[PDB]
């Protein structure tokens, strides 16, 4: 939650959108009207379909978890998984494409 | 139009924002309003202050660079460039880290 230098200070919330009219308008206002923003962002376009799967970079809050609980019922998310590790994983999968 | 046969049909739009209180959500809602939803997205945390530097991978469009120049005079855009090319690009500066 204090991010001072510590690297697993954020969590890695993934989820599978489907590309909607502004749905990721969609997550960016949660985070937004949440506390803080978001560190990082990897919205990596899902080529075999209209869909992408993104990796927001947050550090952990205690509105945090209620407030994906409300982003995961749009019917945009296809998909969404809480995941406590580090922005290394937004590296791996952005340069392995998957 | 939807990168069909080609790679290059995206274009790779940067701007450096520092992170005001629901910065992220301005450029989706452009994107959002605009005609067609971005592809992929990369907000790079500037570790060096309280940064970020956004590539946008969408198609190019009429209304396009005119909502890029609105979107350019809010003050959280720091730097901001339009650049036409591939979204290999995005997986070379993700993986580099710059």
């Amino acid at each position: 939650g204090s991010m001072q230098n510590t690297t697993h200070d954020n969590v890695i919330l993934e989820l599978t959108v489907r590309n909607h009219p502004g749905v990721m308008t969609h997550v960016c206002g949660l985070f937004a009207r949440r506390a803080f923003n978001v560190e990082g962002i990897l919205c990596l376009p899902i080529q075999d379909s209209d869909k992408s799967h993104i990796w927001l970079l947050v550090n952990d809050d205690q509105r945090l978890e209620q407030m994906i609980s409300q982003i995961d019922k749009l019917e945009d998310v296809v998909k969404v998984q809480r995941n406590q590790s580090d922005p290394t994983m937004f590296n791996k999968i952005a340069v392995f494409f998957q």
